[PDB]
């Protein structure tokens, strides 16, 4: 029957989200430069393994395995020790047009860790990377389809450049997705604020409008109203 | 006589529309991610085959009829019977420019089936997977030209990128369809509310402007004013 | 002869006040708007009003919409085009699917001889340049059009497409440009609300209301208020 | 000695210009569609006819000569009688690498054969998009405008716009290579129109500044200057 | 510091905090009608009278003739300049793009008339003159950096669409320059207000904002605030 | 957590919580005349002098000499500086790939043992080849280089809009790990600059826009509480 969610214990997202993150479905979290995407998707990673011993898979395009590592640690979280306990696995798809050799490598990744999340940060860089922006649609949709038929449960970043203009950066990706976060980091009278708002989750319900969220040092906490 | 009109049975919308959709003629339901298109989509042809013994068809680009029918059970909706019932062919167009093949599909599913009601969703996303953005007039125009020598009434969905801005996506859509149906979802003050709008129906009258609706677990409920 | 321009009058309510008369004779006339605004209503009514009440044949020229469905919806108003084909009084041209109209140009002008045609609508132009992605010529092709109807002598309704109530008068800015006179349909939306509203933006060498003027559409048509 | 001006003894207009519009240079007049644009070129012509005997060649692009006739009669005007005694010359340059030079030694032909000291060019904007020669605006239009001051023609050339408060005329090129620019307004405002008047600019010469109402009547156009 | 030659044009040599900075290009950017050739042409013209400092005018368009005659409305007679040999205008107007040819040309009216000043009207034009729009930044670079080898000052001048839009037309001709003076001729409530902003000098101090200012019978007038 | 290397910028180590974080890339964009230049020479200067970290400034238009005679506003020696060895002024202006470049900043990175870098400006070097269709993957390729080489680095871009896109290309703060905009905002005919550390991956700073004043002294930034 209906679809479930699988918590992300992420203070606050449960509620907002009227339970969690639709399973098995595609997530697209999308925020301008420095709105917390990353964080967001590192912490649904972190919550599933301690919370519920869910391993997960982060797949990278840009930044190295050490430095995801090293971030984290701005919030007390050792992700190099859940890397050696085979937990955690994280995918250097970074540059030394068809997503799928790629996919192919992301799923034999979770098959061989069991991996029931899985974060991908950010797929708007690897067409960017390649030139590829004409075949954007198509190449997130083989993205998202076969994370779907794996059941995954993913989490997938994207840029913009406007608090209040385009969700993403092509105008299709969050048509792709399943289920649209969208973070800001509204500038007004020469102060930001954060907030998070999910737009959209296919299948099923969740809070409207834009929530409140800070990011401190125990990552992402945002406040339902 | 003036132009018949099929009841949609969704809350609201037959006052709105004074008395449903133009028979055999095309609408288009246009809107930003997340507005309710889909669903306007799938609950017209539902409520045609509960109410009304009409079969109906439902043409998908990307989601398949596994997820379209898992996420109509949000409301309480049995799809997959309703195949097995033959009373609802859902019509798997994804990937594995002119749309003759595609059509050809569409009236076998629409004479097998005998079915009346057809939704299409999404008309845009077929123009960006094949990137024929530049041939959207002549060959929506074929499609609809088509639905209506068969006699069919269809609903087509169309993606938008800004809630006051164009109707759809290239500025032509609207202007091919016979009707044209505009739901929103504006943010204001960080809050949503959903409205819809017929903003044209050929031939016939209707009430106009935007009018406030909800998404709840019984589908789109529309309050006219 | 030595007298400024004559004018047809439209019958449309409110309109041949608003326009100091009617449409310039011989002269082209765009008529431009957001979907939905009255484009096609506007350049039927034209030709049925200067039937019934003038005797005078018009020619329709569509490039999408099959004349059953035009005749079909014109009985939303009570009006009986069918008959009036019937009757050799109206004819619809359907023109459905380098980039030139001339050959299109010819076959308007045998539709104007053979019915004797004093009124013409064309809806719409814009469609036809995106049928076969002409944009680049349209300013070209729109005047050979209109520069042929005028020598021809035909008054003429040609309907254009816009998407913004307040931006540009047609789609790719020239068309207000090479038409005689201008006539601007809005739909304005404001506080969850629409209003139509008229506006006669141009006639070349003769006087009209300035500004827009409310109207409705109704079960007999067009009926615009006119303001003083 | 400073540029020296000819009267266009359109009302109101030889005020706010400090005089009329500067000789032997072209005067750019761009606006939005029915700003009245035509009407300015005719009046400058004719007013040169009648009140001074300066004869006058105005070029069309897309109006036939009929029409540009027929329609000056709305405002009593008989450019017939003016055509058929030799002081008006209508130049029709409608259709049937993009350069306009034959185009200027037909206008040139004109100048010398009437004896014209005042030309009208309507609307040189069209003749760029008649031949798809967007690309090539600012070459052409100062080809033009460097033979017609090199002539000593007072020319007045028309423009189109898109948008009352927008670029000053359609591809952000043409205000520069003119000497002076004059836009015609027709602004909505609360559903009514207004019209107005600005010369914005006039090379080598003082004028009045900003926009100044003004209204088109049986007698043409007629302007207030605001003090 | 750089050093600066005054300017002489009243008010700025105020508002730059002593002139232009020497040896440099300054950019002078603004709508049509808004004084960018008169800046140019009294830079030169004061650079003559006040300091027997020889100029070169480039002009891609205007003729020396329509130059001068303009001139004339603020009763300066450049016709004697040029007699004199104290001003000489390059009349560069038209009969892979790369403005070589132009620099050697602009280097030997310079060494010629032993040039201090420089005045280019308008850089904008020579590069929609040949549609080479694509290629301006380096192009324009080319021009200011072979300027400064020559130790010439310069005033260029380039166009703009919009009072408070991009400074110049590309986006990148501000970036280029040393210095940049936006002259604005703002439109509100129906009437025209002009002001002067210089938005940058390197190396040195300059008053910030917009100054208004006057166009009269004697040049740019401009009134700094406090 | 990441460590930070103060840049003694008055305000500035206040304003980002202890300094730029060591071994990582600020990317520092604003309009013409916002202090760019400025800000990545001071970083430089105060290396040297405060703590005796040398320090390598990449030119691709501004000469040697006039950079140079520009810091002479401030009362700094530079030439001083580049004779002692201290500083050294890498000059690549002209007479797409970005790794002869990046071998020329390394070589010099290891010949004066420099713990500090600054790029100035890198679109321009972008413009100068019409190479804007590969920013993202050059600038990654510069970015990365450097964070494997440990050098701190301040680069910085351009932007024509005081509250539009961040850089010129919708591209850059992205790829960098900290990103930092100066503004020069007109309003009422007066401008006034404003510093905003938007973003420092891994770590904690102030936000919103700070005020800053050029003096004969440098950039000056005024923490508000
Ligand atoms: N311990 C902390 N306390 C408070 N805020 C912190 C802390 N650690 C990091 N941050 C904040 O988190 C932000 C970094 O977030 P993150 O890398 O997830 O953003 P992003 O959206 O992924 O950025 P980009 O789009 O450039 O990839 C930093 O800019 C900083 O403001
Ligand atoms: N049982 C329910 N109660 C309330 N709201 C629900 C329920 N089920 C779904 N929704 C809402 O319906 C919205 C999604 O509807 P739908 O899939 O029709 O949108 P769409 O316009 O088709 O989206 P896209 O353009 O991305 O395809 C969800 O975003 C969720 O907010
Ligand atoms: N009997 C009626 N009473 C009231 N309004 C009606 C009636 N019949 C039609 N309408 C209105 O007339 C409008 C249709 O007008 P018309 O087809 O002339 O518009 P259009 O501008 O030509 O549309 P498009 O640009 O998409 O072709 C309808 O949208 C409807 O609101
Ligand atoms: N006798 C008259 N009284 C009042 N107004 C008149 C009269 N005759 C013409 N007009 C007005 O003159 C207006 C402007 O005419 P004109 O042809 O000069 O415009 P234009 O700017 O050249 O238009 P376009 O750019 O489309 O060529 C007409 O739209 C009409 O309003
Ligand atoms: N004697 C004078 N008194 C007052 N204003 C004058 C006088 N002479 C010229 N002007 C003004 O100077 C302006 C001309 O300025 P100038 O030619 O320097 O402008 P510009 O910015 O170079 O124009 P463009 O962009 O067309 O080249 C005229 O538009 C006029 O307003
Ligand atoms: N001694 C000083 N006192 C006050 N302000 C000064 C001083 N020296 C330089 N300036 C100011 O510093 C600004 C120059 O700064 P800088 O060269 O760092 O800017 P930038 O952002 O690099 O410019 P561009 O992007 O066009 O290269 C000058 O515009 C001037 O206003
Ligand atoms: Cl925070
Ligand atoms: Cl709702
Ligand atoms: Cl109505
Ligand atoms: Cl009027
Ligand atoms: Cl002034
Ligand atoms: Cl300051
Ligand atoms: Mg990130
Ligand atoms: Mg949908
Ligand atoms: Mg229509
Ligand atoms: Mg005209
Ligand atoms: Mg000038
Ligand atoms: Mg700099």
């Amino acid at each position: 029957q209906a679809i479930a969610k699988m918590r992300t214990m992420i203070e606050g997202f449960d509620d907002i989200s009227h339970g969690g993150l639709p399973i098995g479905r595609s997530t697209l979290v999308s925020g301008t430069s420095g709105t917390g995407k990353t964080l967001f998707s590192i912490q649904f990673l972190y919550n599933g393994i301690i919370e519920f011993d869910e391993p997960g898979v982060f797949v990278t395009f840009e930044e190295t395995p050490q430095d995801i590592i090293k971030n984290a640690r701005s919030f007390g979280w050792d992700l190099a020790k859940l890397v050696d306990e085979g937990k955690l696995f994280i995918l250097d798809a970074s540059p030394d047009f068809d997503l799928s050799a790629l996919i192919e490598r992301i799923n034999y990744a979770i098959q061989k860790y069991r991996a029931r999340r899985v974060s991908i940060d950010s797929v708007t860089s690897v067409f960017q990377q390649y030139d590829a922006s004409s075949v954007v649609r198509r190449e997130l949709f083989r993205l998202v389809a076969r994370l779907k038929q794996i059941g995954a449960t993913t989490v997938m970043t994207t840029e913009r450049i406007e608090e209040y203009g385009p969700i993403a950066r092509y105008g299709v990706e969050e048509f792709v997705s399943d289920n649209v976060v969208i973070l800001r980091n509204v500038l007004e009278g020469e102060r930001r604020r954060r907030t998070l708002e999910i737009l959209k989750l296919r299948g099923t319900s969740h809070m409207k409008g834009e929530y409140p969220f800070t990011i401190t040092d125990h990552g992402i906490n945002i406040f339902p109203l």
